């Protein structure tokens, strides 16, 4: 239907690969017009990347590693960014006009194919320093040179934050100062940490759920019997995401 | 100098009129052309107000519990918002064309008269729900009838959080999507509780601090051997500017 577009997300092993089964789940069921594609790294299993061609219209494999990857010199500079550098790949997909990048560790409510109104760079702002965006949910032109350029950011300056949100804020610092179109909506990529009295009033609205911390979704010891977890009811809808859609996928 | 326009806060006792006292000598110490005003209630003692006096231009006196106050009829209707609609007859100050409202457990850490520069209504982020402005600083244009509007609010939904920022929030919904110019700078209000990556390479450009949480700088019990506290240059700075700035005012 609209193969111009796409969202896009990033698994570099197995267990982040069930994120990514939850998060594309999650949007085929809110029924996305658009292309859904995972960038993986070798470190997922063949096996697993099969099961990820039932969700994924493409499945683009990454490997930062690799002497012909364009991010490799850069990596040999900073060996502890290799899943930024892979994240940021993202933007060498020049067959798509216009994408939305998704962390894995995200999970779609409700129908958002209007971020494709959105220009690069849209994205809600990051509870706790508010005037830095968060980069778990972006809108973002795909382009050789912005990746280039990217490179080079992390190459010179590595990440304030050690991962990818640090370099995109300094890259696209005008952010928090220019064009309130480009701030999303916090509810099109909520805090799982995210203010009980502003949730009770606003948190019915979500679109996105972002899970954050270091305890993710997909390594919570889930209970069939009881439908529930050991340690809300995002949690529980990704498990039953998971157990009701994921799982019979492979068959 | 600027007689026209003013900072304002707000003191319901002596424990919060101590954090006036800092608040109001670090704007004299970075040099505001402003007026300084304090709203006190009569909970705050005739001899703290004498204190108060020599720091703020004008000690306006706000009594919601008087049935001449303009906000008695809602304070029957809101019972538990006494507070809250005591700050907001920060808008009755109609002597004044544009203020910049703090609370009382802000402190100033550069000039920010520039911040006159900006329209009501204009705010901050709150970190932990960013589509809300942070009511801790914000600057506003007095009138009777925004003022009245605001008690109508009140009156028909209380307060979504219990105090004045739901209510703000509600009334300027329009902030988060609504002309950037109207997002100050996280720099302008920065939360003691805010992200340490973000900190290390912004905090140095920190121009107000917000303490928030329970414990407020001025119930610290302050060791003047140690210059330190028990339980951080932030809460240091307050108790320098109180132990030297704001003591030896009385006298
Ligand atoms: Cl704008």
């Amino acid at each position: 239907s609209m193969t111009d577009q796409a969202f896009v997300t990033l698994t570099t092993n197995d267990a982040y690969a069930k994120g990514a089964l939850v998060l594309g789940s999650s949007l085929k069921q809110h029924r996305t017009t658009r292309r859904l594609v995972v960038l993986a790294t070798p470190q997922v299993s063949d096996s697993m990347r099969k099961v990820l061609e039932t969700v994924f219209d493409e499945v683009i494999m990454v490997d930062v590693l690799d002497s012909g990857d364009s991010a490799h010199l850069t990596l040999m500079k900073r060996p502890e960014l290799g899943v930024t550098l892979t994240k940021l790949h993202c933007w060498s997909l020049t067959q798509y006009s216009k994408c939305v990048f998704m962390d894995a560790d995200t999970l779609v409510l409700a129908n958002i194919d209007d971020l494709f109104d959105r220009e690069e760079l849209s994205a809600a702002p990051d509870p706790g320093w508010p005037d830095c965006f968060n980069s778990g949910v972006f809108v973002y032109q795909p382009s050789v040179e912005t990746y280039n350029q990217l490179l080079h950011l992390a190459s010179e300056q590595g990440s304030f934050d050690g991962g990818d949100q640090g370099i995109l804020n300094t890259f696209f610092s005008s952010w928090a100062t220019t064009d309130i179109r480009k701030h999303l909506p916090f509810i099109y990529n909520l805090s799982s940490i995210s203010y009980l009295p502003a949730f009770k009033v606003f948190g019915a609205s979500a679109k996105v759920v972002h899970f954050l911390g270091r305890v993710k979704p997909w390594n919570y010891t889930y209970d069939p019997k009881t439908k529930s977890v050991k340690s809300p009811e995002f949690l529980i809808l990704w498990w039953n995401i998971f157990t009701t859609n994921v799982l019979p996928l492979l068959q």
